RNA sequence: UCAAACUCCGUGAUAGCUGGUUCUCCCCGAAAUGCAUUUAGGUGCAGCGUCGCAUGUUUCUUGCCGGAGGUAGAGCUACUGG
């Protein structure tokens, strides 16, 4: 019978988080951001060239 | 404390700048170029990476073939000049 520990998502459903910033054995120590720039600390508007 | 005091608030001011950004392993793996820029230590796009999808050897290497060049070299009584 079915209950409620059962209950299971489908495969593919539930995607882990990517934490950023928590090693360098994962995105770590920039956050994928690379070094320097304005897109180190910030993000670039798209109307702007 | 003074080329405009201090305090609170606006306010977590903004900083193309500096710094920092924390566990693991597996696979792949750059760039530091071009163009433009109140631009030149920034950024957009392209190039280069990855992932996915589609296509499938088209890529690449070698041989052969068809081709255009004007470098090296050479030459100048073949031009311009010396």
């Amino acid at each position: 019978v079915i209950k409620l520990h059962d209950l299971k998502p489908a495969p593919g459903e539930k995607k882990a988080k990517t934490r950023v910033g928590r090693g360098e054995g994962s995105k770590g120590k920039t956050a994928g951001r690379g070094t320097k720039g304005t897109k180190a600390r910030k993000n670039v508007p798209v109307m702007f060239e």
